[PDB]
């Protein structure tokens, strides 16, 4: 006995998503609220799903039967910082599509690193021919920060690869071929033996500036540092400053303290450092539908949902 | 056991030889002096000879030589010399070195898939400017290819979900892959793949293959990697459908003339990036033990693995 679905997002197109719901669940009452203020169509009270990025304060409160709020990224720490959240389950956008897109830009951002790349541009832009030896995957250590959806997999990947991979969580993990490490007091030795290092963590108020100057002095010099998370996971002057005495030889930051990246950041014109606008992995509207109206008949059926967030962890 | 003559200016004899002597313990290993050749020792009892460019004439020196390997998975120069003797040539092909290429490989499609050049390019002008990124279902990607390297890299593809195709001479059947073959199929292939790989082996009938009527049926703005030998792109031509628009971006470890000539316009390209002959290698721990394996085998007179066929060139 489905109820409608209200979208809200002012930087995603509402009729794709609309139709690839309609597709997955043919007749669903899908309103697509209005960009900058919410306002939309049709009776409030039939609303009972929410999907939505960043939408204006108060649009909860709009629709007094909402059962369920599900977030259009993989991440949610804007939304459960909310005033005006509601008392029902929030989930998240978590397909396997979205992870493998994740996983395969991790991947090439790590092998980027991996294969001297950054030497080869800077050599070219000289005009000069320089041949580094390579090194086997087997040689080099890659320590992934989160072993969650994206993270886990991300850290599978790079094992197939033949890297050494360890991988750090909040709470004990196994994962087959790869070292895993958990909890803060065995942050350093996590952080002493990865070469590489890839921040995959959810922002939340333990992990705010968790990669701080003392954080980043744990890794080993010549360390190269990835970043496709949230930007204030790692405190951003202290990379800079890391950067700038080689402690950190490169950087790939998909994500930013403020984003977009000022044109005033010392980042953009640092030819170690490779800047990309936040989008390593992204919801697709066809491959994300099937498990929104999985979680609408869920929540029917009075079944637990999927991809369900904390509101109090931040995850 | 008969001797291993060693010969390469460009590898460490050393290395060589003790990844080896570890594989196959008192195995007589013999570095030859890279420039001439020259040897110590009874040059009779010499018949294996791992080796890289060595000088002319350097297989007459050892009369019982039953076994050549090149220290690399092309063998285009070591196939067309006059002194090459008329025994097993192989040459190394091993999972890691397979595994090598496989990632760089991945690595140059990835790159190009998600726009990685449009983002240097912005990062240079200081312009955050998001672009939307394409699944990896909507890209084509052909490999020019399908052996030992080819094949694993086109597998490797497949799994990132990539839509692959491959093309080689004679049919091949490779799951998630599209696989055409043979010279007709050649334009029909080339049409559909918006991001195209070389991977194939230099030979004459592969020597400027990638011409100008070849690039014309890649598919306007085609991303275009080259791991494979640089003559089998005509050069000149990918420079001016570099210039035309019609192929976008490239990747290119290797060139007509190594190193790639300080005039030629591909340097200052920032659609263009240049690796300086590297996508993969064999690392001796990890290629010694196929070595010492055909050692045994041509001993007990097995057939020996990676052969060559030394009139075809690979
Ligand atoms: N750049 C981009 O375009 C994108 C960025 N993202 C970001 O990636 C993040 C990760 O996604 P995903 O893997 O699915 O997240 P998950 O929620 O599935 O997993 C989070 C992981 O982080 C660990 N973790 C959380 N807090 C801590 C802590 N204080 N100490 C140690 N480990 C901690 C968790 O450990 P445990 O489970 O044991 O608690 C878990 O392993 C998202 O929250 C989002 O911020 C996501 C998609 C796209
Ligand atoms: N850049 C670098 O650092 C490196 C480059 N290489 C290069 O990679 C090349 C390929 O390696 P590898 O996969 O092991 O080689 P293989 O010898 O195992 O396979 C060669 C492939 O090329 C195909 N082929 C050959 N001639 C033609 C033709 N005329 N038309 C169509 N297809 C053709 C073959 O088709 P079929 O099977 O039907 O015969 C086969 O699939 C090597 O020869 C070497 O030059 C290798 C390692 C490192």
């Amino acid at each position: 006995a489905s109820g409608a679905l209200v979208f809200y997002s002012a930087v995603d197109i509402g009729q794709d998503w609309k139709s690839a719901l309609q597709a997955a669940h043919p007749g669903l009452d899908v309103r697509i609220a209005r960009a900058g203020d919410g306002h939309v169509e049709g009776d409030p009270e039939e609303v009972r799903y929410a999907l939505v990025w960043k939408p204006p304060h108060g649009f909860f409160a709009r629709f007094p039967n909402l059962k369920l709020v599900i977030n259009l990224g993989a991440g949610v720490d804007a939304l459960v910082a909310r005033d005006d959240l509601p008392d029902v389950p929030v989930t998240r956008l978590s397909d396997p599509n979205m992870s493998q897109m994740m996983a395969s830009f991790v991947l090439f951002c790590v092998l980027r690193h991996a294969r001297d790349i950054p030497t080869f541009e800077r050599a070219q832009r000289e005009g000069r021919w320089h041949y580094v030896h390579p090194r086997t995957a087997a040689e080099i250590r890659v320590g992934v920060l989160g072993l969650g959806d994206l993270g886990a997999a991300a850290a599978l990947e790079l094992a197939r690869h033949g890297f050494d991979v360890r991988g750090w969580s909040r709470t004990p993990k196994a994962l087959e071929g790869v070292s895993c490490f958990h909890g803060l007091e065995a942050l350093p030795g996590f952080l002493a033996g990865s070469e590489i290092v890839v921040v995959m963590l959810p922002l939340t108020p333990e992990t705010r500036g968790l990669m701080n100057a003392e954080r980043l002095a744990h890794l080993p010099r010549g360390a190269k540092f990835i970043n496709v998370a949230r930007g204030p996971v790692v405190d951003e002057a202290a990379l800079i400053a890391a950067l700038r005495s080689g402690h950190i030889a490169e950087a790939t930051l998909d994500v930013f303290e403020v984003e977009p990246l000022p044109v005033g950041s010392p980042l953009w014109a640092m030819d170690n450092v490779l800047v990309t606008p936040h989008l390593a992995s992204i919801a697709i509207p066809r491959t994300a539908a099937p498990q929104i109206v999985e979680n609408i008949r869920r929540i029917e059926a009075g079944e637990p949902v999927l991809n369900q967030v904390d509101p109090r962890r931040g995850y």
